[PDB]
DNA sequence: CGATGCGGGTGCA
DNA sequence: TGCACCCGCATCG
């Protein structure tokens, strides 16, 4: 159908179950089928943080930010760095404190905010045959390292 | 160690 | 009633 939210019924008729979004942004809305793996663990390469809605029906999850090299260091082929900010709220923390991988300089947490000023939130919902997806805001801050970049760190020597 | 989900409880419109 | 958010509980890779 056409509108779409979070809505008391949602349409049943999909026929476009969009294919897995990896950096929804802009207010994005999908439709997923629910046998989509990476739909059921509602990923997404944003950093995005649980959140409590007071809803075991809408999962709400808000974003994070990315953390840079407050040093605004470069790296030699002119890249910077953009880490990917813990989840667990007390390892971020723990992680705020750790020194830059490149210019070993001090790091900052900057913050999203791409809606009304507020971190951006998705929205997570199952009915049925599939898992719908609504996002609001657009993140202004740089995209950090996914989930898959930044355990490529941790896993290192 | 932390990613993720959950939900009680708070403070502001 | 909505929304943002703090805090602890629990699971699981
Ligand atoms: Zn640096
Ligand atoms: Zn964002």
């Amino acid at each position: 159908l056409s509108w779409d939210i979070n809505d008391v019924k949602l349409p049943q008729n999909v026929k476009t179950t969009d294919w897995f979004q990896e950096w929804p942004d802009s207010y994005v809305k999908h439709i997923y089928s629910s046998d989509d793996r990476n739909a059921q663990r509602h990923l997404s390469s944003w950093a995005m943080r649980n959140t409590n809605n007071h809803n075991s029906r809408i999962l709400k999850k808000s974003c994070l930010g990315v953390v840079v090299c407050s040093r605004d260091c470069s790296t030699e082929e002119g890249r910077k760095i953009y880490l990917r900010p813990a989840i667990c709220d007390k390892a971020r923390q723990k992680q705020q404190r750790k020194s830059c991988p490149n210019c070993n300089g001090p790091l900052k947490l900057i913050p999203c905010r791409g809606h009304g000023g507020f971190p951006v939130t998705n929205f997570w919902r199952h009915d049925g045959r599939f898992i719908f997806f609504q996002s609001k805001g657009e993140h202004d801050h740089p995209r950090p390292e996914t989930k898959l970049e930044a355990e490529a760190r941790r896993a290192m020597k």
